[PDB]
């Protein structure tokens, strides 16, 4: 389960803005307006065995920008249901 590089197209942006979305209810962060998803991207796979390749889930780790604050999201998501949940939301962090 080593960490991948993936793109910043839609789907990455649409993480991206599902951090925002969690980061806004979570009220932790003040109301942010989400703009993008810079590079780096990375994703991990979890495993639903040690040994065994059936897949759990992801994990991935986003630089996003929202209200012009560069923040580092973490978000999982679940490999059968697609279910995401923000696992941490930090910054705004140092430009990667």
């Amino acid at each position: 389960g080593e960490w991948e590089e993936i793109d910043i197209g839609p789907f990455t942006q649409n993480l991206g803005k599902f951090a925002v979305d969690e980061a806004n209810k979570r009220g932790q962060y003040g109301r942010l307006t989400f703009n993008k998803v810079i590079r780096p991207c990375m994703k991990k796979t979890i495993y639903e065995n040690e040994g065994f390749r059936e897949i759990k889930g992801y994990e991935y780790q986003l630089y996003v920008i929202a209200s012009d604050k560069l923040f580092r999201a973490d978000i999982s998501e679940d490999y059968k249901t697609r279910r995401r949940k923000l696992l941490r939301f930090d910054g705004p962090v140092p430009p990667p």
